[PDB]
């Protein structure tokens, strides 16, 4: 109901964790669990690639369609770009429905 | 200079004419040319088919382009259609230059 593709078997969820590294323990045995660790974090790269299938539009409409376009007039900044501070923003929401079809 | 493709050998020009059909002449020979004809005209069908080669656009521009689009707002008639009297009109001239490229 938020929109999308419903899936019985959606793309699986991917879990990631840092392995705990203990700090130096006591030199005499204690049976309690170890609560003292070295502080860590990790960084890296992630890639994702999706193949999409397209359904081409085949239409005998004579007159031109409605299209999504960018504003022609001058502006202080470009839409869908960074500003002076280096912040990327998205000006408006963009839907999918422009071309037409007979009911 | 009006714009277009210059051609040393352009598509050839096609000439068409009704063949003259004489009206009944005199029953005694005269050597002057015949100036009296039957009035005629012709109608028919014509087809023309052109193959066009396309140059695809390959671009890394991040932000959206300018596109030619039709007006969204309500109107008394549709652009590029017939009116109530059956007259077809073209509202505006439409150029070819919308997508962009680096200089
Ligand atoms: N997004 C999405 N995911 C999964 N199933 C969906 C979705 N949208 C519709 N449906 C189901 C609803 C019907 O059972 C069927 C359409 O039947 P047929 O006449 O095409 O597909
Ligand atoms: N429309 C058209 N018809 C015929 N010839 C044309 C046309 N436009 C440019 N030219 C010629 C002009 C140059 O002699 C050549 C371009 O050289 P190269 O560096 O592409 O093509």
């Amino acid at each position: 109901l938020m929109g999308g593709f419903g899936l019985k078997h959606p793309p699986p969820q991917i879990l990631i964790k840092n392995t705990p590294v203990p700090a130096d323990p006591r030199s005499t045995f204690n049976g309690d669990k170890l609560n003292s660790f070295i502080t860590q974090y990790s960084t890296g790269q992630v890639s994702v690639e999706i193949e999409w299938e397209l359904q081409k539009e085949n239409s005998k409409r004579w007159n031109p369609e409605i299209q999504y376009t960018s504003n022609y007039y001058k502006s202080t900044s470009v839409d869908f770009a960074v500003n002076t501070e280096g912040v990327y923003s998205e000006p408006r929401p963009i839907g999918t429905r422009y071309l037409t079809r007979n009911l």
